[PDB]
């Protein structure tokens, strides 16, 4: 809002790094990038409490520079590895309650903590992905009695320790946090990378963002974080929200994949796990133009209390998945109250599956799942309309859908049951 980059010795429009001088000014203020075009070697490391604004910014960094090396922004910098180190408290803690009871705690109000389950799975960085994941501020200290700003929503046993905890790296040797109440406002993006690769995000907002990156929403420990009037062209994945992102919304959101730079190699579309909790995705196109082939285009895996609504997808492919719900069991979190509601779905090809419920496992746990309002305009699926598959022990049950298919379509069903359907042709 109020100093310049220029402010700071930052020369925008000739190629140049300005990275220091925007974090000088970060540092000082509020950022008013002056609509004009900066040019940064490395991501912007941003600071609690700072809204960034109103122009470009390009990395310097050359394609294959190394993870984050493209990146815009480190908005916090959360990633499994570096998280998994820090020492964290043994508490009690009950589900419903935002009293814990920690000995030996150093909080004190106003502090963010990370409350995290002991149970989980060891994930894709080889380290734990807790079943449970919040952030929440201390509003309340009395010796070992702690008082949280928000709930806690498991009957897990949690430990806990400082979001920001001093002493403690993460990647390129840089202390490990998480952003609070920061702001970024009519930014344009232009990386190969990761617009952010790292982060961590508590009473954030990005609102108005533009342009072109391998992804359109993709971090760690996106929380209480508002995503709006997001319209970025992407070469990899549309949306990731991993390491217990929670309490999150995405509105307004604009995901084309890229023809040209499309990469192909573990292509992902609208895809929400490792112990997400409610989140939203409302008002939002995925277009995925000619020559570009994305083979499941919205899963939810690990992710609860989740709701996409208002969506447009147009594909330009055959044998696509669209809308998946599937639980691998093990330690993770259920896949427990999703709402897919007034979905448009276009496809020049034929979809394979449009709806599908998979429970992988005896112990895989998929419940209050309704797939309501789900236009698919295309020839008649190849392989199903909507498919539920479970387990003879471990049935797909309570599933709910309302389906408009003018191409009708095969219903699979393999160990479900107690599920409610209705289909409707066109002209009402």
């Amino acid at each position: 809002v109020f100093l310049s980059p220029r402010n700071f010795g930052g020369v925008p429009g000739t190629g140049v790094d300005s990275v220091a001088a925007i974090e000088a000014a970060l540092a000082a203020g509020d950022v008013d990038l002056g609509g004009e075009h900066w040019f940064i070697s490395r991501p912007i490391y941003c600071v609690s409490g700072r809204t960034i604004q109103n122009g470009k910014i390009s990395t310097l960094a050359a394609q294959g520079s190394g993870f984050m090396a493209g990146s815009i922004f480190a908005p916090g910098n959360y990633h499994p590895v570096y998280v998994d180190p820090v020492p964290k408290l043994a508490c009690s803690s009950t589900n419903g309650s935002a009293t814990i009871t920690v000995s030996s705690h150093e909080f004190v109000v106003g502090d963010l903590v990370r409350l995290s389950s002991t149970r989980g799975i060891i994930g894709s960085d080889a380290v734990l992905v807790p079943w449970y994941m919040q952030l929440a501020r201390v509003v309340g200290v009395s010796g070992d009695t702690v008082k949280l700003d928000a709930p806690i929503d498991t009957t897990e046993t949690l430990v806990v320790h400082k979001a920001t905890p001093a002493g403690y790296n993460a990647r390129f040797n840089k202390p490990l946090f998480v952003l609070e109440r920061a702001t970024f406002r009519n930014i344009e993006v232009d990386t190969w990378d990761y617009w952010t690769a790292d982060s961590a995000t508590f009473e954030c907002a990005f609102e108005g963002i533009r342009g072109k990156a391998r992804s359109v929403v993709y971090g760690n420990t996106f929380c209480r974080t508002n995503f709006d009037n997001i319209d970025i062209t992407f070469s990899n994945k549309a949306s990731e929200m991993a390491f217990g992102s929670h309490d999150t919304n995405l509105s307004n959101i604009k995901f084309r994949a890229d023809s040209q730079n499309w990469d192909s190699t573990n292509s992902v579309g609208i895809s929400w796990a490792e112990s997400g909790r409610r989140c939203t995705l409302d008002n939002w196109q995925l277009l995925v133009p000619q020559g570009v082939n994305l083979s499941v285009l919205v899963r939810i895996s690990s992710h609860r209390d989740v709701q996409i609504r208002k969506g447009f997808i147009q594909v330009h492919s055959s044998s696509n998945n669209i809308l998946s719900v599937e639980h691998y069991g093990g330690d993770r979190p259920p896949c427990n109250n999703i709402l897919f509601e007034d979905i448009d779905v276009n496809a020049t090809g034929a979809a394979a599956v449009v709806v599908d419920v998979y429970k992988s496992a005896n112990d895989s746990a998929i419940n209050a799942v309704r797939f309501e309002g789900i236009s698919y305009r295309g020839a008649t699926p190849s392989v199903a309309l909507m498919r539920q598959r479970g387990t003879t022990s471990n049935q797909v049950t309570g599933v709910r859908a309302s389906l408009y298919s003018a191409n009708g379509g095969a219903f699979l069903v393999s160990s479900a049951m107690a599920w409610d359907v209705r289909l409707y042709g066109p002209g009402l």
